[PDB]
């Protein structure tokens, strides 16, 4: 019900941190 | 449980969005 996007959101957050660096 | 990690991920995503902008 809520764990489907748990992976895609985490990955996208990782690449956003990449642009931040 | 994992929902707390989800909430932390959402907060960090918002913070990264603000910092990136």
């Amino acid at each position: 019900q809520q764990l489907a996007n748990y992976d895609k959101d985490k990955l996208s957050l990782a690449q956003t941190k990449a642009r931040l660096l």
